[PDB]
């Protein structure tokens, strides 16, 4: 049963095997991870925007296979508008694909896994770990 | 079968009822409009920011029941990736949620109904119609 959902960098750090720690806590939480679609969308953009779309985009689709990417669904959506009027009601900054990765986890209750503690931070409801 | 994706501005705008030629466009197009989940995202967040908050989310409600919300899938974040490679190497700005739009409606073959052609027709391989 899934309880984490990795961020973007999280992914990219695991896939880097740097810092190694994030790779090795990967691997003692098999079966339990995913993604949103919204970081599959940054990966992708990664690799399409690098020099070697064609290789990158093959190590992405290899990483991704082995966790489950999840749909960002009217619930992840519902969150997210929700989250994103309360931020704006503190005064809060936080990027847009990470309001939505945010919405998406707490919609399904999920632990974000990120490196960006403090941002997600913001966002209420929501427990995050880091790996690094 | 699904032949229009409308973007939230159209969506407010057929709310609305003003301008009243995007209702009329709307009504005849029954049975073969939706919008992304992005776009639900959006229209949750203006409804729960607005000065009637609970009203405005009804209004929302009964308005997707009214259409297909789609969810952003792998196929769609794909395409977003790629369009967002595309723009940045082409120098083209597109808001965050309208790459996110127009990836979701590439991946699904639909064409894209906003009042922002301007933002929109910066998409290569994208469909686009104003209804306003």
């Amino acid at each position: 049963h899934l309880k984490f959902m990795l961020d973007t960098n999280i992914c990219i750090f695991t896939i880097k095997n740097k810092p190694a720690s994030v790779r090795e806590r990967f691997n003692l939480n098999q079966g339990k991870m995913c993604i949103s679609s919204v970081t599959l969308m940054e990966l992708i953009y990664g690799a399409e925007k690098s020099q070697m779309p064609e290789r990158n985009l093959a190590v992405i689709e290899g990483f991704v296979s082995r966790i489950d990417v999840l749909d960002y669904d009217a619930a992840a959506a519902t969150h997210t508008g929700q989250i994103r009027a309360e931020l704006a009601r503190q005064g809060r900054p936080v990027g847009p694909f990470n309001q939505m990765i945010a919405g998406h986890a707490r919609s399904r209750g999920l632990i974000i896994v990120t490196n960006n503690t403090r941002e997600f931070e913001r966002v209420g409801g929501l427990r995050t770990e880091d790996w690094s």
